[PDB]
């Protein structure tokens, strides 16, 4: 697989823009983590890779200490984006 | 301390412009690491979240595969700065 320097780069290159779903986007930002070694990032050291990346329109509801899970984090965005 | 995810963003925030020296771009970089949980990360894979910001001018010489460690990493960026 690619090399884990150049995931990181790919995972922090894009921020999640207006028109991407918080699915769409986590998905995305999931399948990156997925191709770094197995076992070297816990769920939590994910969500905080993640999290800054998120468009303000989730931050200024959800803030990072709100989730402790991705499943956590889509289920209150997808509330955010029918609220 | 900064939340985990900020620290996050702002150490990729910022790429090694050609004004600063390696010494100077990794101490910055790892004072930001230092922030994080204790033990979370490893030097292969604090090394692995740095490398991609490195400068070009660095990168066409020394690839991740060649160090192993910070130590490796500013030894022979030196000697570039001056080869």
């Amino acid at each position: 697989g690619k090399p884990a320097y150049q995931i990181y780069m790919e995972f922090f290159q894009n921020k999640q823009d207006d028109h991407d779903p918080i699915d769409t986007f986590v998905i995305q930002k999931r399948a990156l983590l997925a191709q770094l070694p197995s076992g070297r990032h816990d769920e939590e050291t994910e969500l905080d890779l993640l999290f800054g990346l998120l468009n303000i329109k989730y931050r200024k509801h959800i803030s990072r200490h709100s989730v402790h899970t991705f499943k956590d984090l889509l289920e209150q965005g997808r509330i955010i984006e029918h609220n």
